[PDB]
């Protein structure tokens, strides 16, 4: 099994780079968490659902967790740490 693929993306023209796939946004730029991401890349880490137009919450791990999940993971009873 061979694995190799370069990423032709060095130059930049008044465009933001997706903080998910590391690609230059040209079609549409979705502002989230201060940074810029693709309107399709932005998704949950657990359920992996599109959060393009819905509330969410992140953590130290930087793993955007949809309110629901976050409420089912973090809010799963008495926890501390
Ligand atoms: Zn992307
Ligand atoms: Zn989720």
């Amino acid at each position: 099994g061979s694995s190799g693929s370069s990423g032709e993306g060095c130059y930049v023209a008044t465009l933001e780079k997706c903080a998910t796939c590391s690609q230059p946004i040209l079609d549409r730029i979705l502002r989230a968490m201060g940074k810029a991401y693709h309107p399709g890349c932005f998704t949950c880490v657990v359920c992996h659902r599109g959060l393009d137009g819905i509330p969410f919450t992140v953590d130290a791990t930087s793993q955007i967790h949809c309110i629901e999940d976050f409420h089912r993971k973090f809010a799963s009873g008495p926890s501390s740490g």
